[PDB]
């Protein structure tokens, strides 16, 4: 259950609906966050709930702010920001078997569509109801991102 | 080292402009690339220079773009793209043990600087010069991306 964590000053999300005839023709915002951290969901072959847990609270509780004097010290929490989960395969696209990627290591479409889902849903159990965005799971989509510092963190539950 | 590859549309790298000379305040531009990859790369403290050899090829050679019926066929130097990379020891920020990162694990700002610039020549001869930009190292900068996508990969030299 391998995710990306990029603290973000904000960020907007779109997809594409369909009619258009010029090339690449058509954009729509679907969501956005200002203030907050972004993150990119890969699920596994053989994820359980324990893992979409860890997950969830990492996103919730890493202290990626300098807040006064002291550095790192506040979680997106404290400051009240949001969070934008996005779901990603790509993640487990192998890369070691020549310049062609292999997510033969991913889980299943509509079996991974619940499970994501079942995430984006707990990920508000554990804060704020209003603090989180989704993408659109098996769909193009275009994100620009305001990264701060920058910032990135990765994490694989399959580590630990 | 470890490296998170991105795809995009853009990306615009700014700084702060420390600017204690007639005014006060800002942010400033200074890189800035259209389509291709932006690569935010780790240095770890035990990197050798075999490790970063690899980022480049994989970077510089994966098929993440489908074309004329096909999908992940075609790579960065194939549609003449450019790069975007920007040193990032975070990416070693360790997490298990509390809620603050120690990048205990990552090598040092200088030993890690010189390491950095060596790839990002070696990127410029194992491509192009124009095709590879950078940022400023160990400042505060702000990078809008836009994520084309999003196709997100991460790879770590030590498997």
């Amino acid at each position: 259950m391998r995710v990306v964590i990029q603290r973000v000053k904000g960020a907007i999300l779109s997809v594409r609906k369909e009619n258009i005839g010029e090339n690449e023709k058509e954009l729509e915002i679907i969501s956005e966050i200002k203030n907050g951290l972004i993150c990119f969901l890969g699920i596994h072959k053989n994820d359980t709930w324990e893992d979409a847990l860890y997950i969830i609270r990492k996103c919730l509780n890493l202290r990626l702010w300098n807040n006064d004097n002291k550095t790192w010290d506040k979680n997106v929490k404290d400051l009240n920001y949001e969070l934008l989960i996005v779901s990603q395969f790509t993640l487990f696209g192998n890369t070691k078997k020549g310049n062609k990627p292999d997510f033969h290591l991913a889980k299943e479409p509509n079996e991974a569509l619940i499970f994501y889902n079942k995430i984006i849903d707990e990920f508000k159990k554990q804060y704020n109801d209003d603090k989180i965005k989704i993408g659109k799971f098996g769909n193009y989509m275009n994100i620009d991102v305001t990264n701060d510092g920058p910032v990135t963190i990765y994490i694989d539950t399959h580590d630990i």
